[PDB]
Order: C-alpha cells, then structure tokens, then sequence
C-alpha cells in the first residue's frame, strides 16, 4: 500500500485515515498513487501524464484536469488536503507541518 | 489487468471490461469478484467467501455481503457478465461460462 500523513491508499482504490474512507476510480487512484510516490516534489502536468501512460492510463490533458479536480473534491473532505496547485506548472503533494 | 473469465478482464484498480463494455467496481465488489475469479466453476459458500474477504482486509458482515453481491450483480450483469450463479442455501458459483 501507499501511505502519506496517516492516510493509506489500497490497490483497489480505498483511501482511508482513522474511521474515514473514500473510494477512488482507477484514474483517480493512479493519479494519487503517482503523487504519493513523489512526496514534496513538484510534478508537472507533462510528467504526471507521462507517468500515467507508463501505468496504462493513456488519457489526455483535459481528462487529467477533470480527474484531478474530481480527485481533490473527493479526498479533501476526509482530510487529505495535501495536493497543491502550482499555477502553470503542476502539482505538489506536501503536508504543512 | 490480469484476472480474466468469459471474455472479461478485471484490473487490480477495479475496472471490469469486455470487448464492448466496462464498469468500475468498488473495492469490496472488486474483492468479491476476484475471489470468484480465482475459484472458477467451483461452488463457494457464503461462509467461505466471507472468511476469504476477511483474509483480504474486508470487515463486512453477512448482511452487508448480500447487499454488496446484489450491487455487484446489478453493475456487471448489464455489461454481459452474467456468470455469477446463486446456489440457494449454499453459496455462489462462477460458471462457453454457459
């Protein structure tokens, strides 16, 4: 499993912490997985798309945009507010502490 | 992907796809179907399915299993995966497959 800040992501797409859970689609799962594998690193949109293709998610950039938005809307409510937008660059997974 | 049966493939992330159609399974639905896919053409009792779920990080009870099994079948039967058979009082059976 992938872990970050007390959250665990399972291969089937369960993200959980404490008594909180959300279920991620395969695309949402693969996006979050890539970020969890690169904590505290700025991941450009191009790099994220490349890594998705590496993992058999052959989506385009608008699909990536939509799924990133859906992902964040899903996981912020259970306390995973660690994905930051870097305007014009990409994303950064980082825990303020 | 890798588990496959009856023209369908199940990815680890929960995508069940045929040549024509696909559906996304919840983690519990994924685990249930995976257990049946790993025991094809075998009768799997409810007790056995439950313990195997409990041996793979699930925490549901029998009544929540029934709801999940109904929800699973309502997701996958419409895309042509009608291979889960109920055996009254016994359990479930995954089975040219008919």
């Amino acid at each position: 499993e992938l872990t970050f800040g007390g959250f665990t992501l399972t291969r089937e797409g369960l993200l959980s912490s404490q008594d909180k859970e959300v279920i991620l689609s395969p695309t949402e799962n693969k996006i979050l997985s890539i970020l969890l594998m690169h904590p505290k690193q700025v991941v450009s949109k191009e790099s994220l798309l490349e890594k998705l293709w590496e993992n058999d998610s052959f989506i385009d950039q608008n699909t990536l945009n939509v799924n990133m938005t859906r992902l964040r809307k899903k996981i912020v409510p259970i306390g995973f507010d660690y994905i930051h937008t870097v305007r014009g660059v990409g994303y950064l997974l980082q825990d303020p502490n």
